[PDB]
């Protein structure tokens, strides 16, 4: 047949050779920079390439040009995806280093040693949308010797693969292959191991620890531990069922260097202190200062604009956990006064444009900064564009810079408005284009400002190591989303403005028909997701942009007005307010002034949220409507 | 700058020749054609040819581009009574000549 190969490292060479010996014609080989696959390719006169992303249109089109019958993947590191895979009529097969569906993850060579398996093997399966799930075309078992280590098991596997391909490859050349599907309810998956995963925890059994040192023995990074401040690596181990009433982690002897484990002791045969040379355990013991003795505050969150809608709710949330200390500054304090007595809450009434000593000192002193000061009520974009620009953009750019100056993590609040009039069904943080209108449509000044800030934060991240996370709220609402008073000037979001209407007995106006829709998110859902981001479990939020909204609560403004009215009519306090003045369609210009333009639909992709936070919106819209309505109605003084 | 009749106040004006639309590939050909006919041609090495490349390998990660760009020159006509005149090929020649005579030959 005619094929295009994706190979790298050892398996890559033996695979390209088996492929050649089997009579295949290799049109091209895709590999990586740094047995060299490239060297082999060059030696055999096979055009070799090493782009960063072969999934790029140009490559896909060029691979399609070669018109391959089948595609093979022998330890290719980057990920080849569907688009190109299906360019081969005979299919695409990948050679995985484990007994699938077991250890279908990555680094199976090491994991099988970590978990101390008795056997492993090689598997040639078909490539499908799911990683390592495709139908198995051939497999082959391998026995793991009690004294095998990563490198030695690697050759075992290489040899096994050389044999598996040797015989099952001629089979594919023709078509005698059985797609024995994978027993999905038996598949095990593992992820990339970082050198921090080879840490030795002496409380575990000597056996477990021993397999660890084997799993990552040279040429791998190795298993390590600490002698006080000093870090050392264990290259050779040796389990001793020889008990020792000694507590785990304590040195039983220095010749041999025997450490007491949770079960039995482990003998460090060879290792090295720090980046020094390898030496026998007895010597390593001395160079580390060992004798018979044992081996191996809360988070400050700064919230600017803490009294705001997002601010006060986030404070309540954080103040529930004990590992948080909350520092906040704001112009107002009615929403956070209830926390003033809390020991872990430190509030101060200030202005981001005036109180520099406090702000700078705290960005310097805290661990995470949440710059929530802003003006986010659309009427203000057209009415006071410059005030919006100066506060939303300039004032914040200053905080962003304090953060890079003092190397602090910044969880900056982006906005769903950054997508503008995007046309995708789902506004995607990593793929959607951003669309705004002409310069003569000033409503977008906000959108554009927030986007430039997102881009600056991104550059700082890329070019200066700033640790960040951008989050984009999608029409969050609930109690304290603005206030009826600000609403009297149009300075508030829809929901809270329509409540003022029902309260004062004025009609609910639906700007341009009110057919445009949005995805309303309950503030409780939003704060939970945000809380998760602050938690930043596993650092899965670094450099990430995360939308937060409930795609399930999509509704037109007209529907929002109806749902609100329905609740309002059933409310206990209803009789206190005037009779409904009705819904009335109005030209946007008559409410927002010249220069207004809007978004016809807004629904978020919440994939990233699911991936980084394991978050999912839960509260349904109607409930949010009730909560919000109730809060504001009981804000009205009745006398 | 003249702002005759203040017809440019508060105006945004595109300035381009919608008549000179061309792909970069065509720009490269037109340039090459002129280059081959140029008096100074013999001073420079033989053409190494055209080669398609991934944007990433030239601009780095994070590059994206514009597939087409043509301006409306209504405002220009209305506020300035202006209309592009020079054709692209002439601009190519001018530019090529200038830069070729920028090269020190010795
Ligand atoms: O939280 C959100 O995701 C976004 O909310 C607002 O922007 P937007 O949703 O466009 O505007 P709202 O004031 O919340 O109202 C939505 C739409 O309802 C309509 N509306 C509003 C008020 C009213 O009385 N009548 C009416 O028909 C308007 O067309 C308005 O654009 C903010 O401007 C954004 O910064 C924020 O990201
Ligand atoms: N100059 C300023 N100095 C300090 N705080 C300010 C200043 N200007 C505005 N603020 C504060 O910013 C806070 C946050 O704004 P607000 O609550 O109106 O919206 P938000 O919660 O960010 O809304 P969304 O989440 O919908 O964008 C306000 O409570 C206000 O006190």
């Amino acid at each position: 047949m005619k094929t295009v190969v994706f190979a790298y490292h050892d398996m890559g060479c033996l695979g390209i050779e088996a492929l050649l010996a089997a009579g295949y014609e290799i049109s091209a080989i895709f590999t990586h920079t740094d047995g060299s696959v490239a060297r082999l390719a060059a030696e055999r006169g096979i055009p070799v390439y090493a782009p960063d992303n072969v999934n790029h249109p140009l490559w896909v089109e060029r691979i399609a040009q070669l018109s391959p019958d089948v595609i093979f993947s022998f330890y290719y590191r980057h990920l080849i995806y569907d688009e190109i895979l299906q360019l081969a009529p005979a299919g695409a097969f990948n050679l995985h280093g484990s007994l699938l569906p077991k250890y279908r993850g990555r680094a199976p060579l090491n994991w099988v040693l970590v978990n101390g398996e008795t056997e492993t093997g090689v598997t040639l399966h078909r490539m499908v949308k799911r990683a390592d799930a495709g139908a198995i075309v051939a497999q082959l078992r391998i026995a793991i010797a009690p004294d095998d280590i990563a490198i030695t098991l690697h050759h075992k596997l290489c040899h096994a693969a050389r044999q598996l391909l040797e015989q099952t490859l001629p089979a594919i050349k023709h078509g005698n292959i059985l797609e024995i599907a994978q027993r999905e309810n038996e598949a095990t998956c593992f992820g990339r191991r970082t050198p921090d995963d080879s840490f030795l925890e002496w409380h575990k059994p000597a056996s477990v620890l021993h397999n660890m040192v084997r799993a990552v023995a040279d040429p791998w990074p190795g298993a390590f531990s600490y002698v006080g401040n000093q870090k050392f690596t264990v290259w050779s181990s040796r389990v001793h069922p020889h008990a020792s009433k000694a507590q785990p982690g304590s040195v039983i002897s220095v010749a041999p260097l025997l450490i007491a484990c949770g079960d039995g002791a482990l003998e460090i045969v060879t290792g090295q202190a720090g980046d020094g040379i390898t030496m026998q355990g007895s010597q390593l013991a001395q160079t580390l200062g060992l004798v018979q003795g044992s081996r191996l505050r809360r988070t400050r969150v700064l919230i600017l604009g803490v009294n705001g809608f997002i601010g006060n709710h986030l404070t309540e949330r954080l103040l529930r956990e004990d590992h948080y200390e909350v520092y906040g500054l704001d112009i107002g304090s009615d929403a956070i006064s209830r926390f003033l007595n809390h020991p872990h809450f430190h509030f101060v009434e200030g202005d981001i444009s005036i109180h520099s000593e406090w702000i700078e000192y705290h960005v310097k002193k805290c661990d995470v900064v949440l710059p929530l000061v802003a003006i986010a009520t659309p009427i203000e974009y057209t009415r006071n564009p410059l005030r919006v620009f100066e506060l939303d953009f300039e004032e914040n750019l200053r905080i962003i810079r304090y953060c890079v100056k003092y190397r602090k993590r910044i969880i900056f609040p982006s906005t769903s408005e950054v997508y503008g009039m995007c046309s995708d069904k789902y506004f995607d943080e990593d793929h959607s284009n951003l669309i705004v209108g002409p310069v003569n449509k000033p409503r977008w000044i906000y959108s554009v400002s927030k986007q430039l800030l997102d881009r600056v934060i991104w550059a700082y991240g890329e070019k200066e190591g700033l640790q960040f996370t951008l989050f984009r709220p999608f029409n969050w609402m609930g109690p304290r989303l603005d206030n009826l008073n600000a609403a009297r000037i149009g300075s508030s979001r829809a929901i809270t403005q329509l409540i003022l209407n029902l309260v004062e007995g004025s009609p609910i106006k639906l700007i341009d028909g009110g057919k445009q829709k949005r995805c309303f998110t309950d503030i409780r859902d939003g704060i939970e997701a945000l809380y998760r981001i602050i938690e930043n479990a596993g650092n899965r939020c670094d450099g990430e942009i995360i939308n937060i909204g409930n795609p399930e609560n999509e509704a037109s403004i007209e529907e929002l007005g109806e749902m609100l009215l329905a609740s309002f009519e059933k409310h206990p306090l209803r009789h206190h307010f005037p009779p409904f003045a009705g819904f009335r369609v109005v030209e946007s210009s008559s409410y927002y002034g010249k220069g207004y333009q809007d978004v016809e639909h807004r629904k978020p992709s919440i994939r990233n949220a699911h991936r980084c936070l394991d978050w999912e919106p839960k509260i349904d819209m109607q409930e949010t409507i009730d909560e919000t309505l109730d809060f504001f109605l009981r804000t009205v003084d009745l006398t």
